[PDB]
């Protein structure tokens, strides 16, 4: 019925701004407050953090329209679905504050002609900030359980797309005096994680160089790569495709870090077959996304059927419990 | 129950994209054909409009999440909300290609420390073409309401916020001999007003001038003004308040237009008391996003309080259906 169609209607324009509320509530600290207490004062929480009073009022509201949140009086308190939108925070962030303006300009980005050049926007920073709980909420636990069955004790480890430095900060922590190389494309990250890793004490230990697994052999600390004797690198599998650039990086890394022992890759993939009206979270999003970017997402079976002409042999795998249909590859 | 509340984030995730996809759907031409034919072939589609296929098949993707559309092999179709979400397109529109820029940055606008110069931004163009549709779809009917039962036929009519220039393009097919003026603020909403106008053929008629019924006591073109015996002003009132500021343009615009004999004044109005659940489509966007831009947006009944101090009457009141609680006033 119309009634039906009016609600559902209403919802869905809804859950947009409770969707882009969600991140920003997070980044705010509101959901990490309401986790804790049950409970919130709206008023008391815009004063503490210094924020315009009614548009606060809003982005509760925004939450609370969509049963995320419930309202009593200047009170804001957990709602049914609290605990599921949280745990899946960073996905929304990414969504909206990270790749919210390549969604908006969708009807300027679908057309053929403006596809060329550079011809779509994001924050880098949002993404970077959202994708650091990614790999910590979804990755990590996979991540580990690799680590705790490599049948060795690494002396070097080399980490591709490093951020924020933090994973080889653990491993350094996991096997107390490795060596730790941390390479990234971005300037930013580079001297970033050279401060925390001076700020946590592995200044000597870890360090980062300017870089890209795809022309990884160019780069200059190449005579540091034979030390290494694990590889890592979560979250960027995807743009090594297509399939042939794939082949030919993977034989790159192959050749470049030739004592590696195992390589973890980490990724998300693209899914078949998942029906419209029951996909989950994220999927849509990420797959949506990528095509939006001209940018190829192989499936599972793809990764599975490329690795032996990228020269690697594919010995363990570890499923995501569950960010799409997500994996950490072992190779050797 | 978790299974629920994991299929309700989805949605909400989801209908991020769908939302976002109606506003993009309608200015790609696919709303349209598909309202027309109930159907169509995305291939086709793509083909006819010169678009990234793969991209497309994300939107009629996310628009088939939630209950829109539905894909059937190679054909997309009309959903069971469909209707009322292609009645609503141009507020969704609003919201995302209009707005998205504002909420996406959310964590960046809300803090007080930031709330300076010009800390947001959103698509003037893309508001500019959603809000064609919401006067000529929401307004319209109250519109023309006003104007046949005016008790008199106007000879110059001053439009406030004249925008394309299209309200006055019409009191013009409907009023052959009147006189055309158009008060925007932008010069080069001027210039596609003027040629536009001209360009249909309605340049003797239809003039332009730059101003804003805030200032309008400073305003370089008034040779017009004693002449005028209807004003009209959309989708901008609110922009006039707070109350004191509001009382003072309100003068300002009764001084300037000594002559007027009805002032039609319509805007959409903060609505009071809607429980977070039933909140209908489109009030909480604009009501948030006007917090969100620290602009006061009145109740009705604020309205109804401040007309006889701003040196005007209130001889009539339109409800509109339903852009939230909307409202076209008839003053004298
Ligand atoms: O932003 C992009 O292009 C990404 O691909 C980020 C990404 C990669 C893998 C994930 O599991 C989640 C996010
Ligand atoms: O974008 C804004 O600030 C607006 O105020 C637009 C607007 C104003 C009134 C309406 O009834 C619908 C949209
Ligand atoms: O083909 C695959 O399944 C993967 O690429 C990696 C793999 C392959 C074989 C195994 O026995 C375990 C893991
Ligand atoms: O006060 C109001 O409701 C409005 O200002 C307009 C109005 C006021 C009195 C009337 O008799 C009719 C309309
Ligand atoms: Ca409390
Ligand atoms: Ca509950
Ligand atoms: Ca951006
Ligand atoms: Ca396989
Ligand atoms: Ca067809
Ligand atoms: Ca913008
Ligand atoms: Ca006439
Ligand atoms: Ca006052
Ligand atoms: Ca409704
Ligand atoms: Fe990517
Ligand atoms: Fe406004």
């Amino acid at each position: 019925s119309e009634a039906q169609a009016r609600r559902a209607v209403a919802d869905i324009f809804n859950s947009t701004l409770a969707s882009s509320a969600i991140g920003a509530a997070w980044e705010l600290g509101a959901l990490d407050e309401l986790r804790e207490n049950g409970k919130l004062d709206v008023s008391d929480f815009a004063v503490r953090h210094d924020l315009h009073e009614p548009a606060v009022v809003g982005m509760f509201t925004a939450l609370a329209s969509v049963g995320i949140v419930r309202r009593e009086g200047a009170t804001v308190v957990v709602g049914p679905y609290f605990d599921e939108a949280n745990h899946h925070r960073s996905l929304f962030h990414w969504l909206n504050q990270g790749s919210g303006e390549l969604f908006r300009r969708m009807p300027q980005v679908l057309p053929n002609e403006n596809r060329t050049g550079k011809f779509y926007q994001r924050d880098a920073g949002a993404i970077s900030y959202a994708c650091r709980e990614i790999s910590e909420r979804y990755f990590d636990p996979a991540f580990w359980a690799a680590v705790d069955g490599l049948g060795y004790t690494p002396t070097t480890v080399a980490d591709l797309g490093s951020g924020s430095g933090e994973r080889l900060i653990q491993i350094a922590r996991r096997f107390p005096g490795v060596r730790g190389l941390g390479v990234d494309i971005a300037d930013g990250a580079i001297a970033m994680a050279e401060k925390e890793v001076a700020a946590k004490g592995f200044g000597d230990q870890i360090s980062f160089v300017r870089g890209d697994a795809r022309t990884i052999d160019q780069v200059s600390a190449r005579g540091e790569f034979a030390e290494v004797d694990l590889l890592t690198c979560f979250m960027m599998g995807h743009d090594f495709w297509p399939r042939e650039n794939c082949v030919q990086t993977l034989r790159k890394l192959r050749a470049a870090f030739p004592n590696v022992r195992r390589f973890l890759l980490g990724d998300a993939t693209r899914t078949v077959g998942i029906p419209d009206r029951e996909l989950p979270v994220f999927t849509l999003g990420f797959e949506f996304g990528h095509d939006m970017m001209g940018v190829y997402l192989p499936t599972l079976d793809e990764w599975d059927g490329v690795f032996e002409e990228g020269g690697w042999r594919c010995v363990k795998k570890h499923a995501i419990d569950s960010l799409s249909v997500s994996v950490v590859f072992e190779l050797e």
